[PDB]
């Protein structure tokens, strides 16, 4: 059973911004999204040492990055925390709603879009090179879920019945016509060298097969 919900307006005006935007330095997503990852395998890592049953549902931390020309995705998929579905729907974006504010001021004043990971909303990044995002995840204690927006003010959050994926989070990128050259590992290894090279976490990047 599919649930659509509204983002509050605030999300849908920097998605706006971030989808209309004229702005070519479109591969800091990337940096963007394995920064957040990275950030879920630090957490679920701290929250290991006081609770080691939090492992059971897998104990390796990694990143794979995953570009598939055919089906024109680019995936992240990692190991780390997870979210809920009280995450999902409501508690991301009420944390979101302050930095989205930030972010929007400091642009008015002369940032520019690379600064959006400070403000915490770097995730929303993901629309400079992806029409649609589906996030498939699963934290300890919770459902696995499928988060989706291709923006147009509008999310669903469906429990997500396909492989499960034992604890973490898989960012599935469905990119514009126009970002292919995201599909390729030789430009994703660029990228990762420029911007992500010190992460913490193995980071492996699969070739396309074709
Ligand atoms: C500061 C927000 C952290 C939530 N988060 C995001 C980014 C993110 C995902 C989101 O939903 C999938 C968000 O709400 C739509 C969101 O709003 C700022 C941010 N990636 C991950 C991830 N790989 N693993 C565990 N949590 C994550």
């Amino acid at each position: 059973e599919v649930e659509t919900f509204a983002f509050q307006a605030e999300i849908a005006q920097l998605m706006s911004l971030i989808i209309n935007t004229f702005y070519s330095n479109k591969e800091i997503f990337l940096r963007e999204l394995i920064s957040n990852a990275s950030d879920a395998l630090d957490k679920i890592r701290y929250e290991s040492l006081t609770d080691p049953s939090k492992l059971d549902s897998g104990k390796e931390l990694k990143i794979d990055i995953i570009p598939n020309p055919q089906e024109r995705t680019l995936t992240l998929v990692d190991t780390g925390i997870g979210m809920t579905k009280a995450d999902l729907i409501n508690n991301l974006g009420t944390i979101a709603k302050s930095g989205t504010k930030a972010f929007m001021e400091a642009l008015q004043a002369g940032a520019d879009i690379s600064m959006i990971g400070q403000f915490g909303v770097g995730f929303y990044s993901a629309y400079l090179v992806a029409e649609k995002v589906v996030v498939i995840t699963k934290h300890n204690d919770d459902e696995q879920y499928a988060w989706e927006s291709s923006a147009g003010g509008s999310f669903t959050v469906r429990a997500d019945h396909g492989e499960p994926i034992g604890r973490g989070t898989k960012v599935i990128l469905h990119l514009k016509e126009d970002q292919t050259e995201y599909l390729e590992e030789r430009r994703v290894k660029e990228v990762v060298k420029k911007h992500s090279q010190f992460i913490g976490y193995p980071i492996t990047l699969y070739l396309e097969k074709e």
